[PDB]
């Protein structure tokens, strides 16, 4: 069943309604892609304006195009029971008001995944949020939790909806819901855990029907808190006539620790790991040129722009020594600084960090077309400075959990403006991926040759199934590079110091204790 996820699968949703009477129908038609937990669909009241709010029907308008994490494929009831399907039951209890009973199936006919659905709602008030529409057309985030139930071979849910009101209330919607399979075969009852989603509505601007646009993703998360703040105060350095930003905290003696972000993040992705270090080091995080909250220059953003301002930001400080932690671009940054002053680095930590991928069949497949779109000068720029896609969407796909609300906003603060966002794409750019660009191949490969012949003290994290780093080249650099500590952190993509911060923060703090500093 779960191969039948593995693209683009279409859809088709049928409802036949009744509130309070009032009956009516709605039909949507798209498509969902699980490798992203995504639906993009239109739905349509076929049977003249509906008596209720849009968003009260999202819920009950095909859970099985969920994105698993791979650590988590056994625990996908929803695919597990495909083709033949599931049926899926729900009482909706509005609070302070009436409830709606449903009843659907979800199964594939041919190509198509199709949900077909009966809904009774009773007990509205007339002048209630629901039948006074009094809900604003959006949707928030929610956590959808799901338990096994064993005896009945299918999964128990629970959660709650919140619906804005227009007064600036919130009208909760109460789930209960079962799911048992259609089919006789078997199928995954999973242990605990619960799917993070996100819904964003809108109007298709040439539809005169009543309607409603929806984009939703989802994935699922729980088995095996992080925090969302940035409590640092603002240090400001001018760098070449330009102001950059910089985390400053811990003592005022000793080594420093200098940690550098790649794309499209900031210091904000060190926010769970600096305070691991801090009681001990002092703790250096600049946000690059163009990023964060330092200045944004018009400059063409490659590789050579952000190494001038790094050399001219690590002199402006004044720092001689340095331990690097390093991430992503941040990592050619602080491997190339290495080579040209061998002298002042006293240990490297990495992770996800930047080497030749010698070909595309090294990218990871999921997003192997994506990235060949970006390193384009027409589409690339359209996904990426246009619709702003390396932040709205190869952010999170970069993160196995969940990035919360507050965290995508922390991560969109710097390039809300478009004309901002040439570095998120030139980055993608100067990837050494088969052979080009070929001048940051040979910068990377003479960083890799130094790597491997350098006595510097190393720390490698890497995770599964990685992006940059597979699990299988993390092990063998750890093996080959000298004096080299490797830590599996266990899932994680790009970003991991998002899906496991704790224990990446430790186990620099204790390897830092362990140099001769
Ligand atoms: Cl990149």
């Amino acid at each position: 069943g779960e191969e039948l996820f593995t693209g683009v699968v279409p859809i088709l949703v049928e409802l036949d309604g009744d509130v309070n009477g009032h009956k009516f129908s709605v039909s949507g038609e798209g498509e969902g892609d699980a490798t992203y937990g995504k639906l993009t669909l239109k739905f349509i009241c076929t049977t003249g304006k509906l008596p209720v709010p849009w968003p009260t029907l999202v819920t009950t308008l095909v859970q099985c195009f969920s994105r698993y994490p791979d650590h988590m494929k056994q625990h996908d009831f929803f695919k597990s029971a495909m083709p033949e399907g599931y049926v899926q039951e729900r009482t909706i209890f509005f609070k302070d008001d009436g409830n709606y009973k449903t009843r659907a199936e979800v199964k594939f006919e041919g190509d198509t995944l199709v949900n077909r659905i009966e809904l009774k709602g009773i007990d509205f008030k007339e002048d209630g949020n629901i039948l006074g529409h009094k809900l604003e057309y959006n949707y928030n985030s929610h956590n959808v939790y799901i338990m096994a139930d064993k005896q009945k071979n299918g999964i128990k849910v629970n959660f709650k909806i919140r619906h804005n009101i227009e007064d600036g209330s919130v009208q909760l919607a109460d789930h209960y819901q079962q799911n048992t399979p259609i089919g006789d075969g078997p199928v995954l009852l999973p242990d605990n855990h619960y799917l993070s989603t996100q819904s964003a509505l809108s109007k298709d601007p040439n539809e005169k029907r009543d309607h409603m646009v929806l984009l939703e993703f989802v994935t699922a998360a729980g088995i095996t808190k992080i925090g969302t703040g940035f409590p640092f105060d603002p240090h400001y350095v001018e760098v070449l006539g330009e102001r950059m930003h910089y985390v400053d905290v811990g003592p005022r003696d000793g080594t420093p620790v200098l940690f550098l972000h790649g794309n499209p993040t900031s210091s904000y992705v060190w926010r769970n790991i600096i305070p691991h270090v801090a009681p001990t080091h002092r703790c250096i995080a600049p946000d690059l040129i163009g990023m964060g909250k330092s200045d944004k220059p018009d400059l063409g953003y490659f590789f050579d722009d952000h190494v001038r301002f790094m050399d001219a930001f690590i002199e402006a400080l004044g720092l001689e020594e340095v331990v690097l932690v390093i991430h992503d671009w941040g990592s050619a940054l602080g491997f190339h600084w290495a080579k040209r002053n061998p002298e002042r680095v006293k240990g490297i930590a990495f992770m996800e960090f930047i080497r030749p991928i010698p070909t595309w069949d090294e990218w990871p497949e999921f997003a192997r077309e994506t990235f060949q779109a970006f390193r384009t000068t027409d589409v690339g720029r359209k996904l990426i400075i246009d619709q702003n896609v390396f932040i709205e969407g190869t952010l999170p796909m970069g993160v196995v959990r969940p990035l919360t609300e507050v965290e995508m906003d922390h991560y969109r603060e710097p390039f809300l403006n478009p004309v901002d966002r040439e570095p998120l794409w030139r980055f993608p750019n100067e990837l050494p991926i088969a052979g080009e660009p070929a001048n940051i191949v040979a910068l990377v490969e003479e960083y890799m040759d130094w790597l491997h012949q350098s006595p510097v003290p190393k720390l490698l994290f890497w995770g599964t199934p990685g992006v940059l780093i597979p699990p299988a080249e993390a092990a063998r650099l750890a093996k080959s590079l000298p004096n080299c500590k490797a830590v599996d952190i266990g899932p994680g993509l790009n970003l991991l110091q998002e899906d496991n911060p704790d224990l990446i923060g430790s186990e620099i703090a204790r390897w830092l204790s362990t140099l001769e500093i």
